[PDB]
């Protein structure tokens, strides 16, 4: 009868679990992107609708019998921010408690059930968020597709591309992606890149995928690829730095943990980061997420209910 939502807009999907109060979840609903600064508001209003509507058509409730809503989302950096999102919620019709977060903040609530910890996000985009023993919080990278997302999958696509035009035009060391991410992308030749980037409507997800070709041919023995793979780990190991100097956790007992297809999935960039960490932070320890981030929103809206 009584239930919480907890959404997650992550960089690859808006993903809402909706949950009794004793975490039964009775649904999971999945739409596309909910990030305000790669959409028009009126585009993540639109997805954020839809993904609620569609769930409390399979629970046959309505809103107003909702909880708490908690929602974390790639584009919630800023007090602003949140306050966009909360009235695209709000403009449904519900008057009870919302809570707004980057996604970094369900994730380390999903991934480690607890407000301590730090987190590092590599997807579609990439940033690092801790909160320490004190109970203080802070964050680095996060600063999106164009001025931000080092380390990211974004970034990795992009840097793809970037090699594999060098090894195209000779400005660069030859690289097997000069012509496997034309077979992936089904493309003839490389001019054909500048339509399918500057005419084509292509999304952040889409360039992403190309760390799939990376992935691949790493595994093949380019080196071009491996270089690309181990400099994002390092990004990805700069944000963890950052948030740990910043918290003043250098010498502490840390739970660390990792969210996102790229960071989780390419065996060589897990383990150099994993290193990075292990060189630098004796007392980190690393582990995998216990539930998805959108469990994670379920916990941060469901602890606010009595
Ligand atoms: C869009 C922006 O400025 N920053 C987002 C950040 O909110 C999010 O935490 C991160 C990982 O999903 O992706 C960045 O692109």
């Amino acid at each position: 009868m009584k239930y919480v939502i907890g959404i997650d807009g992550g960089g690859s999907k808006t993903h809402m679990k909706i949950s009794t109060l004793d975490y039964k979840v009775l649904l999971e609903v999945f739409k596309g992107p909910s990030n305000i600064n790669s959409s028009t508001k009126e585009e993540v209003k639109r997805v954020l609708q839809e993904l609620i509507m569609e769930g409390l058509g399979k629970l046959g409730q309505s809103l107003e019998e909702c909880s708490a809503i908690c929602i974390g989302t790639a584009g919630a950096d800023r007090t602003e921010d949140k306050s966009i999102i909360e009235d695209m919620i709000r403009s449904l019709g519900y008057m009870g408690k919302i809570i707004v977060v980057n996604d970094a903040e369900i994730a380390l609530a999903g991934g480690i059930e607890k407000r301590e910890g730090i987190i590092v996000i590599s997807g579609t985009g990439s940033i690092c968020y801790g909160r320490n023993k004190e109970g203080r919080s802070a964050r680095s990278g996060g600063w999106g597709h164009i001025i931000g997302d080092e380390g990211s999958g974004y970034d990795i696509g992009i840097k793809a591309i970037k090699a594999a035009l060098k090894s195209f035009d000779k400005r660069g060391e030859k690289t097997i992606l000069e012509g496997d991410i034309l077979d992936f992308l089904k493309l003839k030749s490389h001019e054909d890149l500048i339509n399918y980037i500057y005419r084509s409507g292509v999304t952040k997800k889409e360039i992403a995928s190309l760390t799939r070709v990376v992935n691949s041919a790493y595994i093949k023995g380019d080196l071009v690829s491996k270089r690309i793979l181990k400099e994002a780990a390092r990004e990805l190991f700069l944000s963890v730095k950052a948030v740990v100097e910043v918290l003043s956790m250098q010498n502490k007992k840390v739970v660390l943990t990792t969210a996102g297809g790229v960071i989780n999935n390419i065996n060589y960039l897990y383990d150099e980061f994993r290193k990075f960490l292990n060189l630098n932070y004796p007392k980190v320890k690393i582990i995998s997420m216990k539930n998805d981030s959108a469990f994670g929103a379920v916990i941060i809206a469901r602890s606010e209910c009595d």
